[PDB]
């Protein structure tokens, strides 16, 4: 039997503008998964907000400050005109529309509303754990609702107390978006929000000892930061290619013989990580967080140690040894939409009837 | 026609601790309001809490920081463990039990959280306008809730650009618990925190040129500000006459011929000025915030000129003019519980479904 999910959204920014991360990506996948499998999805996002296909609904306010940048001690905040506040006042407003409401921002509020809900939230956790007021608020809805919480990995599981009880579901792509390229330009890639938990720096430097040009998608979230590398390195040590679309960043991408992931924080997952691998490109992490869950070491990609730039150089210099067309075969194993959907369902249909 | 209603308390603080500030009266005084007049009233409140012949159930978490000492600008915060999210969770869970649930808590989730509840929820914000998220949350639940918010002053209600639509209710004391003193002794008194700007001086130095010894009521946290007192005024200028519980401040204040009322602008709102007209001490204040509406000029005080010395001392030397029993009567004819319970009926009646 077909049902109805309501999909809320990121309050950081808008759907396309990359302020959301990861979360622009893996919001409308699952609903493709789900749509794919005969449900009706609709989603809630901020003002500004562009979704294909989709059924959308975009509430103006002010966006969430992002809660990497704040410390484990912070209160949870609530601004003025906030957009968080409002899509969630929406979401009760039609809740009996729907038969699930699925929660993407990785807020207080919508974790401490699930009761005052009486259709069924369920939360996907983008990140790990990063505050008492979050692990607090995750942690009472899942006492309350056995089941409702899903992570991406393993790793980021257990940067929560409560982790054991938390869903694993990795993530998917579109795979039919991606072209596998077998012929890359001697050239690496980058691709992230220009913020500083994603270490830039070290990509940059690896490259530049490496012998090698690094192209650089991602959206420009932090003026500040982005002005500091530019102060650091020069204007012409990495090419800015912007932020892209899916069709251009893949176009892009496939070029590259490798992707640098030399994140500060622990990545929960990490999509670029599969979007390469869906070009054919390998890729190059440090062995922490979710990429050691998504490359195969000296088969997709390199997990080195973490934080050393000779590491990062020699894993550079054995891009060349790697199979292309094994990433790609990697991705279309592991990352489709059909698998997706089967995990979706298995996590959210027991969530409909108790 | 009886209804059964839950008072949800300022996060701030327990209930008899100090830090409640004036929701310590308000919420146990609207209470017997409404017992006195047939209906039953449950409490629920931070840990801590202590309130006599009440049902009351308490809740643990950290307090909420003061909303005034915030800027404009600044979010709605919840702190982990906050007590107001813990608060309106618990509200939530036993709201079917109550026929109307009654916020005390100048907050912004439980204004957020209106819709989130089938029982009727009303507000009584017990302060002006301090921020923008509180500004849009009120008025946003009064243009989907008309007739749910109420003021304790019509002047507070107007620091908001919706004042027009609250409610002012006023304010209510115990009045029996207060005796009528129509023979006063040759002193004057004052109310407050006994602490650097708080007005304490003005009052001293006024009573002092008056010819007249001051007694205070409040608390003391630095008593090297008592000897700076001594010092300046000599020992005879000023004596601490005790703390502020209801039946000291009764028996005390009500010897006074007349209340200072001295205070910055910040803390110029309000109950003293009522527990002085309520054992028949006329009030002298500064003619600013909440005595202006409390207080009839020439009959039960004087309103004047704030900060200057001079029209304290010709109002010290016209309070034979005023008759305490007057001061007595507007207590009972204002400020009953009667006439609050009065109040909250018409408020609250009409909200229930
Ligand atoms: O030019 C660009 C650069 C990045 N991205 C997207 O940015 C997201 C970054 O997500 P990831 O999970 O790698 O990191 P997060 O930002 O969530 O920490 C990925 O989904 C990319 O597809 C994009 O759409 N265009
Ligand atoms: C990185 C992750 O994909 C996602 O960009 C984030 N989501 C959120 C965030 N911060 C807040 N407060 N809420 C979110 O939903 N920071 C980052
Ligand atoms: C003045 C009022 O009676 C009461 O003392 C206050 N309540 C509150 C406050 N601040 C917050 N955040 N919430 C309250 O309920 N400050 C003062």
């Amino acid at each position: 039997t077909a049902h109805r999910f309501l999909f809320v959204s990121t309050p950081v920014g808008p759907l396309g503008s990359g302020r959301g991360g990861g979360v622009e990506l893996t919001l409308p996948n699952l609903a493709k998964a789900l749509t794919q499998r005969g449900h009706q999805v609709s989603v809630l996002a901020p003002a500004g907000s562009v979704l294909p296909d989709l059924p959308l609904e975009t509430v103006p306010g002010t966006w969430q400050s992002t809660a990497q940048s704040h410390g484990r001690a912070t209160p949870a905040e609530i601004p003025a005109e906030s957009v968080l506040a409002r899509l969630w006042d929406r979401a009760h407003q039609q809740q009996a529309d729907f038969d699930l409401i699925l929660n993407f921002a990785y807020d207080w509020l919508p974790l401490y509303l699930t009761p005052f809900f009486k259709t069924p939230v369920a939360h996907l956790i983008s990140m790990g754990s990063l505050s008492e007021v979050m692990d607090q608020a995750i942690a009472t809805s899942l006492d309350r609702y056995p089941g409702s919480i899903a992570v991406h990995s393993l790793a980021q599981a257990a940067t929560f107390p409560f982790g054991d009880r938390c869903l694993c579901i990795g993530n998917a792509l579109d795979l039919a978006a991606y072209g596998f390229n077998p012929e890359p330009e001697p050239v690496l890639g980058w691709v992230g929000r220009i913020a500083p938990e994603k270490g830039l720096e070290d990509a940059i430097q690896a490259a530049q000892q490496a012998g090698l040009p690094l192209r650089v998608w991602g959206a420009l979230t932090e003026p500040d930061y982005w002005q500091r590398l530019q102060q650091q390195f020069g204007d012409r040590a990495v090419s800015y290619q912007g932020f892209v679309s899916t069709d251009e960043l893949q176009r892009g991408l496939g070029r590259c013989q490798g992707l640098l992931m030399t994140p500060k924080w622990v990545e929960a997952f990490g999509n670029v990580a599969i979007e390469a691998l869906a070009c054919g490109l390998p890729v190059i992490a440090y062995a922490r967080g979710g990429p050691l869950e998504i490359i195969e070491q000296g088969k997709s990609g390199w997990l080195v140690e973490p934080d050393q730039q000779a590491a990062l150089v020699n894993a550079i210099g054995q891009l060349s040894s790697l199979d292309r067309a094994y990433c790609r075969a990697q991705a279309e194993a592991r990352f489709s939409l059909a698998a997706m959907g089967q995990r979706l369902e298995a996590w959210l249909l027991p969530l409909l009837s108790r």
